[PDB]
């Protein structure tokens, strides 16, 4: 097959090979898991990385979606990614100019934070924790959509990833925030702030003490049928 092949051609030399091969080398990917464990034997994960670290945008642009491909695969394929050693090399991507490839940036590591606690501890020890939260508070809704699934994906594991959470400063970025008149930030912040109140008082508490309580108090009286409900078990949750 041309499974290994294709593995070669990432090796740089040739653009026209090395793009042509990216092409091929990540639709195959979005076809089925198994299929994703393949290129991993390749030798390709590894051959990925080094790709990120590159000036070309269309290169660019075509790793971190063969990249993500992957990391969407299982809890055990997800872990071959970092294994090759591209969790600081694609965090790297977050500081882009170019968007395009900041929005993939995210749909790649995030999904890996969305695996299992064994991943999350190796996350939030030199992941950037606190880093993350600042992104809660941009302009651009496009980064802070892909900043909640990151982030939330961290706090998806048992107390002690909660705690984690917490300690970054997702409260004040998480509370404030649900102050607001989009539909969308007003779902995602009481999302997060439910989940987070999931675990034990320490991690309850440490949230209303922000002020999170008020903003759903009122919203109890939300127009919305969902956003009401939801307002309503994250509330009685705090006590």
């Amino acid at each position: 097959p041309d499974l290994p092949k294709l593995v070669k051609l990432l090796k740089s030399s040739n653009e026209e090979i090395l793009l042509k091969a990216l092409r091929a080398l990540a639709e195959i990917a979005s076809g089925g898991n198994e299929q994703i464990q393949a290129v991993i034997d390749a030798g390709a994960l590894p051959a990925l990385v080094q790709l990120l670290s590159s000036p070309n945008e269309q290169i660019l642009q075509e790793a971190l979606w063969a990249l993500s491909n992957i990391a969407s695969g299982g809890n055990e394929q997800i872990q071959a990614v970092i294994d090759a050693g591209a969790l600081p090399a694609l965090v790297q991507l977050l500081s882009s100019p170019n968007e395009q490839i900041l929005q993939e940036a995210l749909w790649a590591l995030s999904n890996i934070a969305s695996g299992g606690n064994e991943q999350i501890q190796a996350v939030i020890d030199a992941g950037a924790l606190p880093a993350l939260v600042q992104l809660l508070s941009s302009p651009n809704e496009q980064i802070l959509q892909e900043a909640l699934w990151a982030l939330s994906n961290i706090a998806s594991g048992g107390n002690e990833q909660i705690q984690a959470v917490i300690d970054a400063g997702a409260l004040p970025a998480l509370v404030q925030l649900l102050s607001s008149p989009n539909e969308q930030i007003l779902q995602e912040a009481l999302w997060a702030l439910s989940n987070i109140a999931s675990g034990g008082n320490e991690q309850k508490q440490a949230v209303k003490e922000a002020g999170a309580l008020e903003k759903l108090e009122q919203l109890q009286s939300h127009e919305n049928e969902k956003i009401q409900k939801e307002a309503q078990e994250a509330l009685e949750k705090l006590q």
